[PDB]
């Protein structure tokens, strides 16, 4: 059969289940994770404060999750070079983006990424919320003289590393940084996105940046529309259509929680990351009511709904 | 020409350099490490204590304090992983051993080594404090549990990694954490030594445990005699000799089991080559301590020369 036909036969049969599904909430430790995912979450977030036994716990790590809950589901993790996380002690880190680039081939990059990948995986990850493709942050310190070629060259060897060993790369943050105008992000940190989704399986987090040029003055684009048509279409210098997976960066530090949930799910993200301090039922019912509404139109619900399941195929 | 008669040649000319090569401080910054060298010292130890800008500021970094002193001498990290007290956050960091062992095949943990150490040496690393090779590191949470000779293929993996980007690897730390009495260390954590340093060049550091049935009774290993024998000797199942530079663990922090000056000689008297430690106050006092217990012949002039000749061997 097709994958798709299957994936959307995993669609759950529940309204609020399918919303709930586009959803992905940083949880603290075992016991908020499996509340979540009990309501229907599509993923949780390993944050950089999350207590570690849910990692290294017997009986209450990540592989008792997927005992108690009948279910696929994401597990994601923040684990991209050079930051120090109570995972650390754990998995290990790599070398911060510009160390890799300055002192290592980009061959090396990807057997790095392979072998750390391999401890994420064998922990029961599934996404890293990695590489950063901003241009500058493979390049030297201090508009700048950077190479974008560069960034978009180790992104892309980091993200086919993390591939090898089941890992799904994460590039981010669309559209990049430097508030610059759009038509200047397009001729510099636009550029890695390009070689990026057409050599790897990787998918796109979207900032909350504000780009002028970038649809609707003052908004951030992890709420604004244009952005996430920008990456639909693929419509900058390089660029290829994308119909993967679209995560926000984590909503809580960008409106209400819920607000901003809905928000970036009416814009076009098809997985809502925030930090749930206990509202994630209140953001199923809001989620849930602008879909019977009329809000959030079902079809583009469903849609999104369909490409989560297709992470599981 | 030999390798041993170009070190041999290269050993100071004055007595106070030639005991003040055979230590290793650690350094706050820039300024207190250039400050270190400029009094002989044989290397300084980049830690959590460390100013970060040492390894990254240009004409503030290793490279720079290279051009400024015009001998060689040892940069010394403890990058190891599943630590906290890490010098920085930049350089990456390695699983910690059990993850390590758990997960990787000891052909991922050498690659993992080479990969990780080339970042470390483009920032000036000459010595990494790593790896452990206590049993219990490489395996599952104790319930003759783990079986040594997975601690000792990975930490012969994990040190040939590092070698082959010129970083001196470490074993510690000697003779075993775990305190169980020397005939218990012989049958468990004392075997990785063996495979370590018949299949590498790595140096070892010796530890500050009090081991009954070693040397004198409520003795720290660091300052008793018969550790650094028995290292010397093999004279253990499986050991081999080993004539390589051995260090002390941090001497500022021996815990009260058992002044800084005087540890840096009790170490060395004992026969270590580098004596380590941290608080670089007592540095002056230290090179005075020693230097005037080589003219009393407290500590022989021979023995001192010895471990200078080794401290040599590093930079040829």
């Amino acid at each position: 059969p097709t994958a798709e036909d299957l994936a959307r036969a995993q669609i759950p049969e529940q309204q609020r289940d399918q919303v709930a599904s586009l959803m992905m909430v940083g949880v603290a430790n075992y016991d908020q994770a499996l509340d979540a995912l009990n309501q229907g979450v599509g993923g949780i977030f390993i944050g950089s404060w999350t207590d570690e036994n849910l990692l290294t716990e017997p009986g209450r790590n990540i592989e008792a999750l997927r005992e108690a809950v009948g279910r696929d589901f994401s597990v994601s993790i923040d684990f991209e070079g050079g930051r120090v996380q109570r995972a650390t002690n754990i998995l290990g880190d790599f070398p911060s983006p510009r160390v890799m680039a300055q002192t290592m081939t980009p061959e090396q990059v990807e057997d790095l990424a392979e072998i750390l990948g391999t401890g994420l995986a064998a922990h029961g990850v599934t996404v890293n919320f990695a590489p950063v493709v901003d241009v500058d942050a493979w390049g030297l310190p201090v508009s700048f003289s950077n190479d974008p070629a560069v960034a978009a060259t180790y992104a892309t060897a980091f993200a086919k590393g993390l591939s090898k060993v089941g890992i799904t790369p994460v590039f981010k943050h669309f559209p990049g940084h430097g508030t610059p105008a759009l038509d200047e992000l397009k001729t510099y940190d636009l550029i890695p996105y390009g070689q990026a989704l057409s050599e790897t399986d990787g998918a796109v987090m979207v900032g909350h940046m504000i780009v002028p040029g970038l649809g609707t003055d003052g908004v951030p684009s992890s709420i604004d529309p244009a952005t996430y048509q920008l990456l639909r279409s693929g419509d900058y210098p390089g660029g290829v259509p994308f119909d993967g997976v679209i995560y926000t960066d984590d909503l809580s530090g960008m409106h209400s929680p819920a607000e901003a949930v809905l928000a970036s799910l009416k814009a076009g993200a098809d997985q809502a990351l925030w930090i749930d301090y206990g509202s994630l039922g209140s953001a199923i019912d809001r989620v849930d009511a602008a879909v019977s509404s009329g809000e959030y139109p079902q079809e583009q619900m469903l849609a999104s709904a369909l490409r989560v399941q297709l992470l599981y195929i």
